[PDB]
């Protein structure tokens, strides 16, 4: 807030690596400091981890939220799912409060990969992968205010159908895993 867009996802998703086919509707809130960009990748963060328990938190608009979260019914995170160039104090710190810790990174990474990897060595279960910014840029431009996806996810590799065609989105993994 404000102007704070309320976008609508509909979600077709076909994970062959995991056995998950689901057809899911969310409601997400994009802050306005929240790029067309980022908010397709915590979409992308979504169809790849999905869980009927994981939910979008406020991201960049609250710091003490993920960009995403997955719950147990006693409130407790299973999954802390950030996105974009946080700091190594945010990945330790955040990753204290989860059993698993991911990131979906984007952007030039050569700065932030060069002081991150080497400082979270340390820590349990920090799993970041980066999105390649050539197809972000083609998933994210001019983003309408409902969004269709149609994800296939097939030997790691994510494919997605829009409303101008199918793109596949290789994540370039930095450390750990899917999961
Ligand atoms: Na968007």
């Amino acid at each position: 807030a404000q102007p704070s867009t309320t976008y609508k996802f509909e979600l077709n998703l076909t994970d062959l690596d995991r056995g998950v086919y689901e057809s899911v509707k969310q409601t997400i809130a994009r802050h306005p400091s929240e790029t067309e960009e980022r908010m397709t990748v915590r979409l992308l963060a979504y169809a790849f981890w999905y869980n009927e328990q994981l939910a979008f938190g406020r991201g960049l608009s609250d710091v003490d939220e993920p960009a995403l979260w997955e719950k147990s019914l006693d409130d407790r995170v299973l999954h802390w799912i950030e996105v974009g160039q946080p700091d190594a104090d945010r990945l330790t710190w955040c990753s204290r409060r989860t059993e698993r810790t991911s990131l979906l990174a984007y952007g030039s990474l050569r700065v932030w990969e060069g002081k991150v990897i080497p400082a979270i060595k340390n820590l349990k279960n920090v799993n970041i992968a980066a999105v390649p910014q050539d197809v972000l840029e083609v998933l994210a431009k001019d983003m309408p205010r409902v969004i269709k996806w149609d994800v296939m996810i097939s030997e790691g590799t994510v494919f997605v159908t829009d409303d101008r065609g199918q793109h596949e989105v290789q994540l370039q993994w930095l450390t750990g895993e899917r999961g």
